C-alpha cells in the first residue's frame, strides 16, 4: 500500500517540514516542500530511493541537546518555515549558529552501526549578504567539509543578492547520501552547516 504524504512532498517529509508529519514500515510507492527556499541535490535520485522500502526508521543521529557545546543550537529558527504562528524549523535538521561571538570549527563523525542502510541528510546556508554571514558565522569565508567512505565534498557558501522567494533572499541547499553498514560519515564546518539532526535507517 503506497506512502500517503498529504498535503505535503517527500522534499518536505523527509526533511522534516512542521507541517509534516514525521512517521518501521514499509511501503511500495509514495503518493509544503522545503518551507526555506533552495535547492535540493539529486532530488528525482531521492524520491527513487524512497520509492518502496520494506523496513523505514527515523532515529536521532545528533542529539541536539548534546552534540553541540560550542555553538548556538536555539536561535535557529525562520519565519518561512513557521508553525504555531511562531518561527519554527525542519524537524530534522539543526541550524547552528554562533555562540559567544565565535562560530569554532566543528568536526562530528557517526559511523552506521546497524544492519541496514542510513540515509543522511544536511544543508548549507547561503545567506544573501555578507552583513548576515558574519552575524551567524562571525568570518565572510566559510566551509562546510562532508566525507565518507564513496563521498567527498567541500561546500562554499554562495553570499549573493537574490530575489525574495517565500519572503526570504538567502537560500539553503539540500544534500544526502547513503552509508551502508560499517561506514563513517564526518561533518567538518567553520560556518553554514545545517546539521544532521534525524537521520533514516532503511532496507530494500
Amino acid at each position: 500500500a503506497p506512502l500517503q504524504l498529504g498535503k505535503c512532498n517527500i522534499a518536505g517529509w523527509i526533511l522534516g517540514n512542521p507541517e509534516c508529519e514525521s512517521l518501521k514500515r514499509s511501503w511500495s510507492y509514495i503518493a509544503n516542500g522545503t518551507c526555506y527556499p533552495g535547492d535540493f541535490a539529486d532530488y528525482e535520485e531521492l524520491r527513487e530511493q524512497l520509492s518502496s522500502v520494506s523496513s523505514f526508521e527515523r532515529f536521532e543521529i545528533f542529539p541536539k541537546e548534546r552534540s553541540w557545546p560550542k555553538h548556538n543550537i536555539t536561535r535557529g529558527v525562520t519565519a518561512a518555515c513557521s508553525h504555531a504562528g511562531k518561527s519554527s524549523f525542519y524537524k530534522n535538521l539543526l541550524w547552528l549558529t554562533e555562540t559567544n561571538g565565535s562560530y569554532p570549527k566543528l568536526s562530528k563523525s557517526y559511523v552506521n552501526n546497524k544492519e541496514k542502510e542510513v540515509l543522511v541528510l544536511w544543508g548549507v546556508h547561503h545567506p544573501s549578504n555578507i552583513e548576515d554571514q558574519k552575524t551567524l558565522y562571525r568570518k565572510e569565508n566559510a566551509y562546510v567539509s562532508v566525507v565518507s567512505s564513496n563521498y567527498n565534498r567541500r561546500f562554499t557558501p554562495e553570499i549573493a543578492e537574490r530575489p525574495k522567494v517565500r519572503g526570504q533572499a538567502g537560500r539553503m541547499n539540500y544534500y544526502w547520501t547513503l552509508l551502508e553498514p560499517g561506514d563513517t560519515i564526518i561533518f567538518e564546518a567553520n560556518g553554514n552547516l545545517i546539521a544532521p539532526w534525524y537521520a533514516f535507517a532503511l532496507s530494500r
